[PDB]
């Protein structure tokens, strides 16, 4: 592929990705163990059943986007799910390709591996891609295909039909009175997996939702241990 179609692709990915997990009339799948933690589904025409996460995650949005944009290399340092991440080529506007191996959830949802074009920007509440003042920070992915990338007969290839990471900030007051930023945290998954049928999926896809969420809020805790947030 020419860079302009892949920029494309990725254009074209990161607004369905800001369509869809913005959509109304999501239908409860699973509720995590923290206040407000909930894994929905919904029907998207093109798309089939789409999964999103959302909770709140202490630490200011910004910091969370800066580490998913610029150091996703470093995702298996804390997220024992993702087993490895490689930057394939960096192709402009925050565009790029990188190849990630996942671990495995319940037996459904075995180790895959993924070529993924990405997008990350800052967003208006309109979608609209800004330089600052956001009112979202968006990580979009789709799977495409990449010479030099060929399926390994040793490991699914995964396929990403649509995602996001979406980030909004918020300052809330603590219970002691003190003014902090926190973060909504939003992530909107879609996978081609076979004949399991939809209810076994469906288990399976919240339920690692949810368990990624745990490396994250300890990835947070360390960082605000060590004073960085």
């Amino acid at each position: 592929m020419s860079i302009d179609e892949y920029k494309s692709q990725a254009n074209e990915s990161m607004a369905n990705a800001w369509r869809i997990i913005t959509l109304p009339n999501w239908t409860v799948e699973k509720r995590g163990t923290v206040r407000g933690d909930v894994v929905e589904s919904r029907k998207v025409e093109g798309f089939g059943k789409v999964y999103r996460f959302t909770g709140v995650v202490n630490c200011p949005a910004r910091f969370l986007y800066e580490e998913f944009k610029n150091n996703l290399t470093k995702l298996p340092e804390w997220n024992p799910t993702i087993l490895k991440c490689e930057i394939i080529k960096e192709i402009g506007d925050g565009v790029d390709l990188s190849y990630q191996v996942t671990a495995g959830g319940r037996g459904i949802i075995t180790p895959r591996d993924f070529v993924i074009l990405r997008r990350t920007a800052l967003l208006s509440r309109e979608g609209r891609v800004v330089d600052d003042n956001p009112h979202g920070y968006i990580s979009s992915g789709v799977s495409v295909q990449v010479p030099g990338y060929p399926p390994l007969k040793e490991m699914v290839r995964g396929h990403n039909k649509v995602g996001c990471w979406y980030l909004q900030p918020r300052t809330v007051q603590t219970p002691g009175g003190k003014i902090e930023d926190q973060a909504l945290f939003q992530w909107l998954m879609c996978c081609d997996l076979g004949k399991i049928p939809q209810f076994v999926l469906d288990v399976a896809f919240a339920t690692v939702m949810l368990d990624y969420i745990v490396h994250v809020r300890k990835f947070v805790a360390e960082a605000k241990a060590r004073a960085e947030i």
